């Protein structure tokens, strides 16, 4: 149904690509990279902005605050940093984690953090001051992802221990721990637009859109290669209701949200696809490939 094209493809990271995430106002594309790196890209014309330099190690995600003048990034160095991205300014090292720090969201007010890490814990985080809130004890295995509700009151994270648990942000509760018939690995969690549902990616080549109120399993998406990386996944919503994520056959899916069929998949990268993004105004997918390829692809479908 849609027709997503290639548009652009951006390189400048000299190793692989771990996350892209196009700004709120739609102006810029952000990415990060196991090069240390966080490089701006335009979100229209794919032209290389600047890069954004201080992590001693390799980065696994970024993420932009409502407002898109800042930037948090998550590195392997074990801290967090928060960036102006004007002036390219580190305002604050946020030091709390005793191991690799995997993923990182602002709540949508963009006063918090919430980070996860290779150390089982999460962390929510005061943005002006730089210290740590709550450590919670989230989890027996990394936490491969964070994210925060429409309205900042929930967090849910997910983890390789097979779980993802909701959290309320205010008094750090375990609200609910979402559990299958199985419980493989789970590498990626986000709250959907409206907030009423999950999407989670599992280490068995399986996405699953989950009801949080009910706590039970909607739909299932499948096709794609996931075994090992922590790839995104996406609620495409400019144009028709699609589902998208990378793959470890190199290709970017997307699924029909409802029906679960796979609407396109598409080809360029010759690596493995890390990480996608949807533009938030326009019909638009951002692209990332691991360290065989290097480049970031930009896609335009006119539905």
């Amino acid at each position: 149904k849609p027709n997503y094209a290639l548009k652009f493809t951006l390189a400048g990271h000299t190793k692989a690509v771990s996350s892209v995430k196009f700004s709120p106002n739609g102006e810029w594309l952000a990415s990060s990279s196991a090069d240390k790196l966080i490089k701006i890209w335009g979100a229209y014309d794919g032209k290389f902005e600047k890069t954004i330099s201080g992590h001693k190690l390799g980065i696994s995600d970024v993420a932009w605050s409502s407002d898109s003048n800042l930037l948090v990034s998550a590195s392997d160095d074990k801290t967090l940093k928060i960036w102006d991205v004007s002036s390219g300014k580190c305002l604050k090292t946020l030091k709390g984690h005793s191991n690799y720090v995997f993923c990182c969201n602002f709540n949508p007010q963009s006063n918090l953090i919430v980070s996860g890490s290779f150390d089982e814990s999460v962390r929510i985080w005061d943005v002006k001051t730089g210290k740590c809130l709550k450590t919670l004890p989230a989890h027996s295995d990394p936490v491969s992802a964070v994210h925060f509700n429409r309205d900042g009151s929930l967090i849910v994270s997910s983890s390789y221990d097979g779980l993802c648990r909701i959290w309320d942000t205010a008094s750090g509760q375990c609200l609910k721990t979402l559990i299958d018939d199985d419980n493989p690995p789970v590498s990626f969690v986000k709250f959907s637009p409206n907030g009423k549902y999950i999407l989670a990616a599992t280490l068995d080549n399986t996405l699953k859109l989950w009801d949080y109120s009910k706590g039970k399993c909607l739909k299932t998406y499948t096709g794609h290669k996931n075994e090992k990386y922590c790839i995104f996944a996406n609620f495409s919503v400019t144009g028709g209701k699609w589902i998208v994520s990378g793959s470890e056959d190199n290709l970017v899916y997307i699924w029909n949200l409802q029906t679960k069929e796979i609407v396109q998949k598409l080809q360029g990268h010759t690596d493995v696809v890390i990480s996608t993004a949807c533009h938030p105004t326009e019909n638009i997918i951002a692209s990332a490939a691991l360290e065989n390829d290097k480049t970031i692809k930009l896609w335009k479908s006119d539905c």
